[PDB]
C-alpha cells in the first residue's frame, strides 16, 4: 500500500490500484476523495475542507502524476465536499455535481458547480468510466456514489460510514429514514464490489454498507 504525504501530513494519497489513488486531507478530522489518474488529466473525486488544502492537494498530484487536474466530481455541499470550489472555479477546473447540489450550494453561500450530473450520469475521461449515481436521500438530501466500472470501486461518500465509525455523526442535513432504503438502492445497483471509500475513515468493501445499515437502527 503506497502512501504519499505532504511535507506537513495534512494531505495524503494511497494507492488502490495503477490509476486510482484515494486522497485524505485532515480539516483533527481526516475525508477522503479520490484521485483519478487519466490519459486525459486528473480527476478528482471530492475537493477538500477549504481552498487552502484543495490548492495543496491540487499541486501535490499534478507535480507527481505530471498532468493537470481536469475535473472534479463534488459528492454533497458540505465543506469537506465542496470547501474547495472556489479555487476549482478560478483554475478553470470543471466542478460536476447534481443539480440540486448545486443548488445547495448556493444557498449555503459557496460558488456554485455544474449541476450537470443526473440520477445516472455516465463520464469517460481518457480511457477511465466514470458513473454517478443519485440513490436517495441519505447523509444529505443530495449525496451521491460514485462507481468505476472497470475497477469495481465504488466511492460511498459520507453516505457510507467507516468501521471505526459507532454513530452516524452529524445528522443536521440527514434522513434517517430514507438512508437505508438509499444505501440499500446502492446495494441492488453495485452486486459485486472490490472496496468501498466512505467519506472518512479506512477503505473497505461491501461490509461498510451493511455497518451503515446497522447504525441506521
Ligand atoms: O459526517 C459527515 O460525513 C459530515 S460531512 C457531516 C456534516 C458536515 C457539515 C454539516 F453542516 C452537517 C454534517
Ligand atoms: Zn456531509
Ligand atoms: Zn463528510
Amino acid at each position: 500500500k503506497t502512501v504519499i504525504k505532504n511535507e506537513t501530513g495534512t494531505i495524503s494519497i494511497s494507492q488502490l490500484n495503477k490509476n486510482v489513488w484515494v486522497h485524505t486531507e485532515l480539516g483533527a478530522v481526516p475525508s477522503n476523495g479520490l484521485v483519478l489518474n487519466t490519459s486525459k488529466g486528473l480527476v478528482l473525486v471530492d475537493s477538500s475542507w477549504d481552498d487552502k488544502l484543495t490548492k495543496e492537494l491540487i499541486e501535490m498530484v499534478e507535480k507527481k502524476f505530471q498532468k493537470r487536474v481536469t475535473d472534479v466530481i463534488i459528492t454533497h455541499a458540505h465543506a469537506d465536499r465542496i470547501g474547495g470550489i472556489k479555487t476549482l472555479k478560478e483554475r478553470g477546473i470543471k466542478a460536476h455535481s447534481t443539480a440540486l447540489t448545486a443548488e445547495l450550494a448556493k444557498k449555503n453561500g459557496y460558488e456554485e458547480p455544474l449541476g450537470d450530473l443526473q440520477t445516472v450520469t455516465n463520464l469517460k475521461f481518457g480511457n477511465m468510466k466514470v458513473e454517478t449515481f443519485y440513490p436517495g436521500k441519505g447523509h444529505t438530501e443530495d449525496n451521491i456514489v460514485v462507481w468505476l466500472p472497470q475497477y469495481n470501486i465504488l466511492v460511498g461518500g459520507c453516505l457510507v460510514k467507516s468501521t471505526s465509525a459507532k454513530d452516524l455523526g452529524n445528522v443536521a442535513d440527514a434522513y434517517v429514514n430514507e438512508w437505508s432504503t438509499s444505501i440499500e438502492n446502492v446495494l441492488k445497483r453495485y452486486r459485486n464490489i472490490n472496496a468501498v471509500v466512505p467519506g472518512h475513515g479506512e477503505v473497505g468493501d461491501k461490509g461498510l454498507l451493511l455497518h451503515t445499515l446497522d447504525l441506521l437502527k
